[PDB]
């Protein structure tokens, strides 16, 4: 747990937060410094998920790689923005870091910043290059996660940037669908009144307004075209 991970002394050494041995250890070797192992993971990744930043950082300066996909953990500043970790999430945008890498199931920093508070953090990478509307393999969005567990903050920047389309997973899913569903009167009302197709039936043809509440659709409903 403590001290390294498991493989590659630069990995570990930016896990536990040794900066001078990784400094020392690059310095006297330039392939370390990107040298992978266990996973393809780099220490950037790594520290990144720790929290180090003077380790991300001196890497970073040095000139290492950070559009870098991992076998599936993402890019760096995936890995950040996903903890909440504003010094790296800044800190590797600094070095104009990736935007849209997807880790395996796509979860882009859209869809890992929503899944968390983190409403900064997810601005940030929006107009760094983040897309708004984009779908994963089950064509899920972060304004569905937001939805069915989030804030009314993240809707007013999501929008703000111009965000989200009823956007309709594999089996039926939208903004309205989940959100409804959570019995969340607020989400659906701005959702609807900014841009939400009520008419958009789910798995068993259902409508958000229909499973809204049987009655709540009706208002939910009437503001979109009553």
């Amino acid at each position: 747990m403590e001290g390294c991970v498991s493989n590659l002394m630069v990995c570990n050494l930016a896990y536990s937060g040794k900066l001078e041995e990784l400094k020392e250890s690059i310095l006297a070797d330039k392939s370390l410094a990107t040298r992978t192992d266990q996973d393809s993971r780099t220490a950037l990744h790594w520290a990144c998920s720790a929290g180090h930043t003077e380790i991300v950082e001196f890497l970073l300066q040095l000139g290492v790689p950070v559009n870098d996909k991992d076998d599936a953990g993402w890019s760096p500043l995936h890995i950040a923005a996903s903890a909440g970790r504003d010094e790296i999430v800044k800190a590797l945008l600094g070095k104009g870091a990736q935007v849209n890498a997807v880790n395996q199931n796509g979860c882009t920093p859209l869809h890992y910043a929503a899944s968390k508070n983190r409403h900064e953090i997810a601005v940030m990478l929006l107009e760094g290059g983040a897309n708004p509307d984009a779908k994963d393999h089950y064509e899920a969005t972060a304004m569905h996660r937001a939805a069915a567990k989030g804030n009314l903050k993240m809707i007013h920047i999501l929008l703000y940037y111009k965000a989200s389309t009823n956007i309709q997973d594999t089996e039926g899913n939208t903004p309205l669908h989940l959100a409804c569903d959570e019995e969340r009167v607020e989400e659906a009302k701005l959702l609807v009144s900014q841009g939400a197709s009520i008419y958009i039936e789910n798995k068993e043809e259902k409508t958000p307004l229909q499973v809204a509440k049987g009655g709540l659709g009706l208002i939910l409903k009437r503001m979109v075209e009553g």
